[PDB]
RNA sequence: GAAGCUGACCAGACAGUCGCCGCUUCGUCGUCGUCCUCUUCGGGGGAGACGGGCGGAGGGGAGGAAAGUCCGGGCUCCAUAGGGCAGGGUGCCAGGUAACGCCUGGGGGGGAAACCCACGACCAGUGCAACAGAGAGCAAACCGCCGAUGGCCCGCGCAAGCGGGAUCAGGUAAGGGUGAAAGGGUGCGGUAAGAGCGCACCGCGCGGCUGGUAACAGUCCGUGGCACGGUAAACUCCACCCGGAGCAAGGCCAAAUAGGGGUUCAUAAGGUACGGCCCGUACUGAACCCGGGUAGGCUGCUUGAGCCAGUGAGCGAUUGCUGGCCUAGAUGAAUGACUGUCCACGACAGAACCCGGCUUAUCGGUCAGUUUC
RNA sequence: UCUGGGGCUACGUAGCUCAGUUGGUUAGAGCACAUCACUCAUAAUGAUGGGGUCACAGGUUCGAAUCCCGUCGUAGCCACCA
């Protein structure tokens, strides 16, 4: 079971306002992950790009499809923690092979 | 045998992955002032239907540009009888829904080494360092200006005739030159060191002849050596607007603040649409808070003058007609990697109201048209 | 350290604040750091250090900036019931 359904997206800006108000920082200078403890158990993500933050438009949808289907893929093996991701400007450079195993090497060391 | 630029033109992919989205059939939760079968009222046998509501079966969802209302049009509460007309737009003529800043060519040049029209009245007022007052008025001519119409001085017995003295409205300044781009031509008695003072020749306004739906094109006839050939949203003209802001603008379910409050009222400066300008026509008010609530939704253009072949007409873009095609839009926001045959390597960007254009970042494939030998 | 359809503007006049219908003008002032009677060392009643291509080739008389359909970023706000 590895679907994707519209209720296990954001649709609120109420919960990123609260998650906003309260996040816990943790990631690296390029790429970072910002959340909270969840209570429902079913894992959430949310997805906030900055045209400030990251121009080259042509990107974001990219990222945004990349990262989401990272999520879909790896939903169940990560815990009930939700998670949103936000990409520093120095990003681009790196190549898909390296966001994957960037990415990789972040989410195996989340062993709690 | 080899090379530019536009007219246009191409951005498919699959055997498995993993699977985001409207529709029809079978049921799954609650019903219908068309109700037959019954109505004994648990609802069974329905002709037509809904909701972020699940299980199957099918077709689909990225650029020559959607960023950029940059220009014009398609559609809502609230006004709308100018002989007012301030102010922004065709400025060569004709052309399709009401539409403009797309396209055709003659008179004017660089009608090939430039595809460019943005070619409308110019002393109908008195203005910007080049401090040479020539690009608005000026001239102690610049190794020619007494080498003579008007005065003086140096050489004179009928008071004849030469050189200079940069003195004056002394032919002058473009026939010569010094920072401004030489603002016409040798010439006939221009001879007075010569100022167009009478001059065949190219060119201006005015009118006839060949064409013109229209700016004009040939000194064929005249008058003037002529008198400004040169800087336009730099006083001005309209046959089409004068309607503001735009699609997040009307419509809804058993939820309760029309809530102290302010510049004074039987004509006058509170929000006169339409004039920061005088009216026609008249709401029981007048720069704000002290948020009472809010993400549960949908038609409005989603069968929209977008597209293909065949007709009297063209230097040029056309549809009176014949089949159709039209199966792409939920508002945190629609596309991932691999075992592969042409290989034109995925450069840069985005699909949620629509169309006609923008020498644009556009490497790659040439049908029409270039000079070279 | 908060937002994809959409808008009347202020800017490359040094990166801000004052803005010129080309007043032929290497020209102004208030922040990083500086010299003079040693402010009992929290800057301007005085002289100045002035990389102010005053955005890219653009009026074929000499020109930047009022005359750009060819690009970036920040700040003044918007869905109803009366
Ligand atoms: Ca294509
Ligand atoms: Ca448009
Ligand atoms: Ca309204
Ligand atoms: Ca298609
Ligand atoms: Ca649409
Ligand atoms: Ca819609
Ligand atoms: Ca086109």
């Amino acid at each position: 079971k590895l679907a994707f359904p519209r209720e296990l997206r954001l649709l609120t800006p109420s919960q990123f306002t609260f998650v906003f108000q309260q996040p816990q920082r943790a990631g690296t200078p390029q790429i970072t992950i910002l959340g909270r403890l969840n209570s429902l158990g079913h894992p959430r993500i949310g997805l906030t790009v900055a045209k400030k933050n990251v121009r080259r438009a042509h990107e974001r949808n990219r990222i945004k499809r990349l990262t989401r289907e990272s999520f879909r893929l790896r939903q169940h093996e990560l815990p009930a923690m939700d998670f949103v991701v936000v990409a520093k400007k120095g990003v681009a450079d790196l190549d898909n092979r390296a966001l994957s195993e960037a990415l990789e090497k972040l989410w195996r060391r989340h062993c709690r």
